[PDB]
């Protein structure tokens, strides 16, 4: 009963594809200077700011960013230890990168842009 | 044959390491230009509101009520926003030692908030390599 509980849980997972392209960006400056470009993200790494951003954002303010990705938030309902490395796995087994920012209520994840309907439909198959 | 690239990653360090601080996680109203004062690790904006990683005495008296608190472990290993394995990887290690990781991917590194208390296992579970 220990064992079946993950299996409960990852049972009730829900992926829920959002709207929007996001880049990820790093900067060198105080948090202040990059309010303006409104990011969905944000981490200070001791090598700069990580912004993760609209992608027409980024590039109206003229930024080095990254390749596209879309963003998956990801819901249980509703609790064990694993889910992450179970979400991640699924998404590891068709080629997917999982790049994942925990927020308060929920976990983020960033895919490819180009894999985001693959990634949409491999969360998907847990709730079955 | 992605699944095996998986294990090779698995079977290797995530080079982890512990920085200093006590970490909390916060929701909050309204927007983020009202908590640049508070100086956050990490901001998400979640339609629900403002999630904010503060320092626990940062957080604390700004009133702002008692969360669990959190270490934060970056990982040194060599990797980009497009390799795969590599979360199934680190997740796994922790997960199979009974640790919750809290995960926020970095334009550089990972860094993974996991509880206070479990901090040095989770170095452990991290840093377990198989050659």
């Amino acid at each position: 009963s220990g064992i079946k509980s993950l299996e409960l849980l990852l049972q009730s997972m829900s992926p829920e594809l959002m709207a929007g392209d996001y880049v990820f960006c790093t900067v060198n400056g105080a948090l202040s200077d990059y309010l303006s470009l409104e990011p969905i993200a944000t981490f200070r790494e001791p090598e700069g700011l990580t912004l993760v951003l609209e992608a027409e954002k980024a590039q109206q303010a003229g930024l080095e960013s990254s390749a596209l990705f879309s963003l998956i938030t990801l819901t249980v309902h509703s609790e064990a230890v694993g889910l992450t490395a179970a979400f991640a796995t699924k998404l590891a087994e068709h080629g997917i990168s999982a790049n994942v920012i925990a927020g308060y209520y929920h976990d983020h994840i960033f895919v490819q842009k180009e894999k985001a309907q693959q990634a949409l439909q491999a969360l998907g198959e847990f709730a079955q």
